[PDB]
């Protein structure tokens, strides 16, 4: 592998540092951020299998109907670059995978940094996740009805800002260019996943770290993860708007991701 997820690991400094990536980007959703890291840690980069910049060769619609798929590929990508020990950073569902990844080897994390991550989207009995399933399969329709209506109308609600913003432009070109079916089929594994059960057998320390107004995850979510986990944890609400505030915010995530690097 590592070609097959476009793995690029450049920097520097003594600390390593995997960045991960969302639904809908993929590695270059930190293309702001990764020179504030290469001087003082060792970044490592990779794609989610499905994006956009992936060959769909590699993309199984059984691998994937779980994210355990993607907790493999992520300690499979750990093995092959013989990893010891790292901090992983990771975006929306990455974050909950990097969560599942520390399941089965606690030791490979030794801090890991959730941003805009949550266990379960779907309301729940004593759970506020946003979304009823008739908002999910008005969702699934509307993405199979018109895929690229879906797509222009999905990346402004989900990174927040304006249609004409360069970030919300950017998010529907690496959006759109995922495969409908496999962004279908994602798209399913992500919205309809319930990790709430793990949690507490986490005992990696994670930085939850949350944007104030985020239309895919509420703010208590990050308080959810703050009791849930069973390691150490720590909030910090981000002043910024949408869920990918690393891609239309990078001035205010930066020195706040740093801060919690070193922490």
């Amino acid at each position: 592998l590592l070609d097959a997820h476009n793995v690029r690991v450049v920097g520097m400094g003594s600390e390593l540092v995997v960045l991960g990536h969302g639904f809908g980007t993929d590695q270059s959703v930190w293309k702001h951020v990764i020179p504030h890291l290469v001087d003082d840690y060792r970044v490592i980069l990779f794609d989610n299998m499905g994006a956009g910049t992936t060959d769909p060769e590699f993309f199984s619609f059984s691998r994937y109907s779980t994210l355990h798929g993607y907790a493999d590929d992520l300690l499979s990508i750990l093995e092959e670059l013989e990893v010891e020990s790292c901090i992983y950073v990771g975006h929306s569902v990455a974050g909950m995978v990097g969560c599942l990844a520390s399941l089965e080897r606690p030791e490979i994390f030794t801090k890991i940094i959730t941003l805009s991550a949550s266990p379960r989207y779907l309301n729940d009995r004593d759970y506020f996740g946003g979304f009823e399933q008739d908002d999910l399969n008005q969702l699934f329709e509307a993405m199979q009805s018109n895929f690229k209506a879906w797509v222009s109308g999905f990346a402004p609600l989900a990174v927040g800002s304006d249609i004409d913003s360069m970030a919300v432009q950017e998010f529907g070109r690496t959006l759109f260019n995922i495969r409908p079916d496999i962004a279908f089929s994602v798209a399913k594994t992500i919205f309809q996943s319930d990790l709430r059960i793990m949690l507490p057998k986490v005992t990696v320390p994670c930085h939850i770290l949350q944007s104030s107004k985020d239309l895919a995850v509420p703010l208590v979510v990050a308080d959810y993860l703050h009791h849930a986990l069973g390691g150490p944890t720590i909030v910090e609400v981000l002043p910024t708007e949408g869920h990918l505030p690393q891609l239309s915010s990078p001035d205010i995530i930066i020195p706040v991701l740093k801060r919690h690097l070193a922490g």
